[PDB]
């Protein structure tokens, strides 16, 4: 919500907030209720 979810598993929407720390935004079984799948060390960091 307003800049970035910032949330492993934030239930987001394509056409939304984008995802902040931990990312994806695949939906559930409607594209509304979705999830920014957990991702910190795998989304632009990688070690630190």
């Amino acid at each position: 919500k307003k800049k970035c979810i910032a949330k492993d598993y934030g239930r987001c929407k394509w056409g939304g907030t984008p995802c902040c720390r931990g990312r994806g935004c695949i939906c559930s079984i409607m594209g509304t209720n979705c999830e920014c799948k957990p991702r910190l060390i795998m989304e632009g960091l990688g070690l630190a």
